[PDB]
């Protein structure tokens, strides 16, 4: 199979006699195919930065092992040279500690696997706008990726209502350094939607929300380049192309 870096893939496996899906010694979780009773599904995601060239997954069955080969593709991402390699910046210690703290909290939430569907049918777009900056737009030095856009920016004047892309449980609902006023929703199966730079948060941690329910107001919080909604998807442990993901998910769970 082939997969563009920074994208997710839905692997289809036979259910009967299935034991384990493995990436070397890492376990990949599985969930029901919602239409085909004989199949299960796994989410496999490639990181945008420094992906392997090739992956081998092994589905272990009681009666057999099946190897899955995935070739990593570069895709057609927008990319710009910078002319300063200053990878080590010297923030104030207050900033350094807030970032490290918020990183630790995020890692703990994305670690808490929900082995159940919290969602309800297809993902909606969180507002009726258009993309102003694409997922995966890269900054390069040494023909190497130094940084990338890890979600997608929607056109939103300050105070635009933002609605939950799908049902789930709010796990983050506060002000963070890089994301500003942030909402993060667990949808189950390690799938998380992310709404950043909000001017107002209308949900609390641990709240069950419904698809199309108000989660806050768009803003420019934490945003140098002006007001927008930043929308992200974390799936299979990685930030992935969110409209590509929503499209692949919806093809499976719409009906
Ligand atoms: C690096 C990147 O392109 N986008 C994300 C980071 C991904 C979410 C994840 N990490 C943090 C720090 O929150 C989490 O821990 O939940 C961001 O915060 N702002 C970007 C610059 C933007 O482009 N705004 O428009
Ligand atoms: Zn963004």
């Amino acid at each position: 199979m082939e997969l563009i870096k920074g994208q997710a893939l839905f692997l289809e496996l036979d259910k009967k006699d299935f034991l384990s899906l493995k990436n070397n010694d890492k376990n990949i979780p599985t969930f029901a195919h919602p239409k085909n009773q004989e199949k299960i599904l796994a989410i496999f995601s490639l990181p945008y930065k420094n992906p392997p060239q090739n992956t081998k997954l092994i589905a272990f069955y009681k009666d057999k092992k099946e190897e899955i080969f995935i070739k990593t593709l570069e895709g057609n991402y927008k990319s710009e040279k910078l002319q300063v390699e200053n990878k080590k910046i010297f923030p104030p210690k207050t900033i350094q500690e807030r970032i490290a703290k918020e990183l630790k909290e995020a890692n703990a939430i994305y670690s808490s696997y929900t082995p159940k569907a919290l969602f309800n049918g297809a993902f909606n777009i969180p507002l009726n706008s258009f993309i102003t900056s694409d997922f995966g737009k890269a900054r390069t030095f040494n023909e190497k990726v130094a940084s990338y856009h890890s979600g997608t920016d929607f056109r939103a004047a300050t105070g635009t209502p933002i609605y939950a892309a799908n049902s789930g449980v709010v796990k983050i609902a506060k002000d963070r350094y890089f994301a500003g006023n942030s909402v993060v929703i667990d949808h189950g199966f390690g799938i998380y939607s992310q709404y950043y730079h909000l001017s107002k948060i209308d949900v609390k941690v641990g709240q069950k929300i419904k698809k199309g329910e108000l989660i806050g107001l768009s803003g420019a919080s934490g945003r140098v380049s002006g007001p927008a909604l930043h929308f992200g998807i974390l799936a299979g442990g990685k930030q992935v192309d969110p409209l590509d993901f929503v499209s692949k998910f919806n093809a499976i769970f719409q009906l």
